[PDB]
């Protein structure tokens, strides 16, 4: 057998069906002879593609396979492998390779020191000595990307080595099992049963990485036993709770002293699936109260060793979240009391304000919708607004990279065929990644984009004046007729300039059978 | 003095006067304040910023200045500064930190391991271990990117550390002159002079560095003196020679046994400026023929270092070809013969052969336009049929990486605002950086914009042709409307079908007040 | 022909003759069938092979090759590798690597991620794609370590390589020749001659690359005709002027405010082959005084970029050292007058004082002796109290790194048969690299050893005085018997307990066929 036929064995063996790609010259050995049993998914620059495969990889709760062309490609999709890092996804990136026979001489398209530019935002980066390597260091990027803690990897292949004879023994990869499905030992874990019990006033905090494990019921259950309230950890990617049940009290201010303001009084914290904590803006003060202990279970070490304070236990978060949930004791006190419904805002026939849109999606989406949000100035709203009842829910770039959702919404809406995905993206966020509308449109991935367009970088706007930062350039995006855009890759679109045409235009969109974009004139 | 204004008064004093960017919060203490002697050009996705700037400073033979948004941003310009890396372009790339208070915690926006991420695609990556530090650092980048051989290079600043008090003894940096203008000494120079004067049938080869250096004059007259012709290197990211001169013998092929045969029964080959060779097919065969020796002159140890044959100088571009071409003899052979213009291609009245537009572009522009390729299946016939008698006339992406010419062409255009730009950009490349159309409607840079649209990834359908791979997946790019696009981002757009059209659409772009887009049906 | 016979035959045309080494497993399919015309030295620990390499290099002037085992050798090394970096030294460090087959399993002795080990230490690092790209980037490696700025690379090479066939091409790298002998254009050259010209009250201020350049006597004659003083720049590695001839004043101490100090009233202050400045001591305080320019030739980019001050020329230090030394004018200024000699220090009959033994070696040694320095509380002392008539007379370890000068002293000896070395080494500096002693007595390097016994780390005595710290452990080092470790490693040994005993130690060490350890007892 060949290196290619080998390797797509592999893939195959290992549960990968889907190459999302751009496809290069040292990439057509390996695409060539592309098997029947795949899909290849085309997107037309590179922040797209790895944009889509993390979508898809995120709300599939399994790798995605990526192939890209030699520096440039992966370079440019070093922004999207920024967000995939902080959010856990697992991910196969593959690059195409010069010929061994001419990287010494650093032709054209040789990826120079390969395994080194992706770096640090990968788990590992490799390339092989030898062709006959390459289905071994395949194995090894699957299992890497998708041992716990899961995260981006990256394998530069030389396009000779596809056609050259595989070693037989690489047999022994195809079915290899590979599990860290693992939890505290049972002494310690009684332990931690107990504190819990013992506990007066016990607060649960949640993070990305629940939801990834789909460890969601779990939690609810251990909330319900501990009659703890819940809250989502800072910055959040992902959202690990129905925003409706009584314990939730929604995403947690991005600040040192807001959180230990908000935790005080609560005499246990526990911390799932979460760093300690992903905070954001300068908000000085101390990290606990006094009379706060906090445990972190979390599936990565690296979060662990940086809390700066508390316990922590590195397992897998679905095992711990089960057994927790099984073990607890259940609480004498009383339930925690459902959070009141936002206040309607005032809206004219105008000019929308984000809450408008937002209670709208709520009232005509499906009860099983998926959003994504790159609306960065109304992230607070957003969390408020959107009854979120299911796992799998909502996605935010988990790096703070923009790019990510207009793309990553066309991989979860391909992961979840039927529910509608709603991607509620500004105006200046939708621009970094354009061009991955064209893929909606040609694989007809339904996917609804909502355009918040407000002609500025509002939460840049906003930070310049909590500064009071005066004669801050590159703050206005206007100019831009998303409609247009939209045209130009082949998406059907919509505007929406008050709220009668708001309703009538996502009426139009639930009902459409491919992609549409509407344009919101937001105040 | 504060580190803010510390750093704007030394880049003032080294010749910065523009900020190439996309903000974001952890820049806000740097661009507030902004000084108004600077111009801050905004592009809407980094991989625009960094290309938009790669332009100005190729074309202005100067560094550019860049300041982008954490690991994110950065690594959105990742593929733009692989081809700033093969170009030796000067760039400064700058990239706000989170606050040094927040960087332990790992902190949203927090640039991880951040000196890391650029490599190994920067002459000189750095961190600051201190605010004070920051002027100091900022020196040493813009003498790294500016020192022969140039490119880019990266700096990471926490966003605390403007406020603070420069060290007074940073005044030091601000009026530095660092020099690299250097050539070989005399004695081994006189023994270069004698062996090219000794040659029988020298060949003179030449490559970006060349453009860069302006050296392109002084090589017309080494050329005339030595009576040789005169080849471009292979993969040419810049034009270094009148294209119609007399020795001028066009582009060479990217292969080992075509650049030797070429090359067969020249006694002495003269390589300047240029890797030896940026070879791109596998096109196996004698590095030289029998006969030939080669000499190349070259401003980065690297190129000499990997060149698999022949001796080498390590110098600086503009001196050593001044020198040369002033001290060598006036040879007795009589000076080669102009090639003949290349043959029409027959067109009939529907889709445009890329050699007709080529032909009515070198018709109707100016003599002094500037050119932009990434139209990757036409490059042999671009070089063919343009008349590019000036320096400064063309830019190809020096990496291979797509996403170049687009915004690039808008900082050519800005950096030489009297030369009309006509960047041709296949439809599939026009999409890796389609949101720079944006700045150039912002500023009103009136770059020409020719998209070569024929509905597929041309030269890699040519390739799996050569291939004889079947099979291949992503080659095809139907339903993209580039008006559309062109609307979306404020740029005029226009259509041609038919040579007619193409006329129609060339004298109205050629007369327009604002940069023009032209959606071109190609066969 | 085999990866083995050419690449050895590149070496050897090359002009490398000699390999360094300390053999392993990975290596023997390199190291068999060793070529007769080649030279193997055995040391004991990679400290040591590469110490005695440098030594070799740097009085040689010309690349050193070195062989070492995987990662652990390697990594053995690094501390050599770090005082190579800061001393420019050419060394071509080689590495053996498992068989191909064997990397990704990471079986025992593979250097896993290769390239990445030894940097940030090395110009350039590398493991080959293919076995026969071997004698390519062998190429590389020769060429990356010999052009300026010199310094130390890396090549691995997995251990199956060495008998696969080789590319006939491979022959165009036997001959090549690169340069980098390279000075300032003619125009801006005639600037900077003006300058010094015009000076009122030049100062020279000399680095190692002016010793490494062998640029020695042209800095004599550049000094004599401006009538300048000459200071060795802080930190000195290499002694680059005569330190008895009347312009020169010493080293300069290593300190910011020290140096802006010696400096004021000198209106132009030249710095030839040093950075600018290897201060050492914090001494806060103004970079220069008002009224001194000072302009630096450096060949390296590195340091010409990281200076805080003045203007910089990069450039080749014996091209330019010679342009300036033939083309400044001969002042009618008084030539300076030469320092007086130093006291001589009151001396009893029992321990040593170090400044009687350097006034005593200076007596005794022959005129053209070879000094190395690793006795770290005494060099100011040395350096007022040994006249060092002639280039190469002087070494110490150039990135503070103990260890260098016992194995350094060896390859000097070697490189140097017909000079007498003698090395001044601390008690503690003395056993970071004991086993090097090994090696000077099986191939009867005749190296002098002065071991200068205090117990002690004076310098960090000296320092935690300074500091005032108190309650520092660590700093003494009693009960070592350095005859019985010269006895151990079949060295002559000798004790000097008062000055009768030294006299007649150093009077049987320097008639001696064999090397001799002398141990002193210091004060
Ligand atoms: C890749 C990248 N570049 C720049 C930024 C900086 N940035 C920018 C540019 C923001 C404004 C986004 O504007 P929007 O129109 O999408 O939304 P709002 O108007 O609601 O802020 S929020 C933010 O952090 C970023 N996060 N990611
Ligand atoms: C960033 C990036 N991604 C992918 C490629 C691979 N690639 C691709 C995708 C090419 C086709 C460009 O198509 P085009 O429409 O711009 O021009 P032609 O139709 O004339 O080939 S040429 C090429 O090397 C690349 N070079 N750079
Ligand atoms: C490899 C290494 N380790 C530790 C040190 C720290 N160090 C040490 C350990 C010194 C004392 C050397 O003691 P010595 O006996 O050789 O000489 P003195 O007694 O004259 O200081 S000087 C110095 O910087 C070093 N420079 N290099
Ligand atoms: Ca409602
Ligand atoms: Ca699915
Ligand atoms: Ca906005
Ligand atoms: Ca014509
Ligand atoms: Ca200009
Ligand atoms: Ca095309
Ligand atoms: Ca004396
Ligand atoms: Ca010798
Ligand atoms: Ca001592
Ligand atoms: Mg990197
Ligand atoms: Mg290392």
């Amino acid at each position: 057998a060949s290196v290619h036929g080998t390797t797509y064995e592999l893939l195959r063996r290992q549960g990968i069906d889907t190459v999302f790609g751009n496809p290069g010259s040292n990439q057509l050995p390996f695409l060539k002879d592309f098997p029947e049993d795949f899909r290849y998914i085309l997107a037309l620059q590179e922040a797209c593609v790895v944009g889509i495969a993390d979508g898809y990889a995120q709300a599939s709760r399994k790798p995605a396979f990526i192939n890209l062309h030699s520096a440039a490609g992966t370079g440019n999709a070093m922004g999207a492998l920024s967000n995939a890092w902080n959010s856990h996804s697992p991910l196969i990136v593959t690059a195409g390779q010069q010929t061994r026979a001419m990287i010494g001489v650093e032709a054209l398209l040789t990826n120079v020191d390969a395994a080194n530019l992706p770096r640090p935002l990968v788990k590992w980066s490799y390339e092989p000595a030898s062709a006959a390597e390459v289905p071994h260091a395949m194995s090894r990027a699957i299992h890497m990307a998708s041992m716990a803690p899961q995260g981006p990897v990256y394998l530069s292949v030389p396009y000779d080595d596809w056609d050259k004879d595989a070693d037989p023994q690489s047999h022994h990869l195809f079915d290899r099992h590979v599990s860290s499905s693992v939890r505290l030992n049972d002494q310690d874990l009684d332990i931690l049963v107990k504190a819990l019990n013992s506990a007066s006033n016990p607060a649960i905090v949640l993070g990305p990485d629940v939801d990834a494990a789909n460890a969601n019921a779990d939690c609810v259950m251990l909330a319900e036993r501990l009659k703890a309230p819940v809250w989502v950890a800072p910055s959040a990617p992902r959202c690990p709770f129905p925003t409706r049940h009584p314990c939730f009290r929604g995403l947690m201010p991005a600040g040192i002293a807001a959180i230990s303001q908000l935790l005080e009084g609560h005499d246990v914290v526990l911390v799932i699936g979460a760093p300690v904590f992903r905070y954001h803006q300068y908000d000085p003060g101390q990290y606990l109260k006094p009379g706060t202990r906090l445990i972190s279970v979390t599936c990565d070490p690296l979060e662990a060793a940086r809390a700066p304070m508390g316990d922590a236990i590195v397992a897998d978060i679905g095992a711990m979240a089960s057994a927790l949930a099984n073990l607890v004791e259940e609480s004498s006190r009383q339930l925690p009391t459902a959070a009141p419904e936002p206040a309607k805002v005032d809206q004219d026939a105008g000019r929308l304000h984000p809450e408008t849109v937002f209670d709208t999606l709520n009232d005509m989406a499906p009860e099983n919708a998926i959003y994504l949000n790159e609306s960065t100035s109304t992230t607070a709203q957003m969390w408020q607004r959107l009854n979120m009842r299911n796992p799998g829910s909502y996605y935010f770039c988990a790096a703070g990279g923009l790019g990510f959702a207009l793309p990553a919404a066309i991989g979860v809406q391909l992961a979840e065929p039927e529910r509608q995905v709603i991607a509620v993206i500004g105006d200046g966020s939708a621009n970094y990644s354009i061009s991955a509308l064209w893929t909606a449109a040609q694989y007809n991935i339904p996917t609804i984009f909502v355009i918040m367009n407000n002609g500025t970088y509002g939460a840049l706007r906003w930070f310049a004046g909590v500064l009071e930062a005066e004669n801050v350039p590159g703050l206005d995006v206007p100019g831009i007729d998303f409609r247009a855009l939209a045209k130009g890759y082949g998406v059907q679109a919509l505007k929406a300039d008050n709220l009668e045409q708001l309703k009538g235009s996502l009426q139009e969109a639930l009902s459409a059978k491919g992609p549409v974009l509407i344009e919101v004139s937001t105040v």
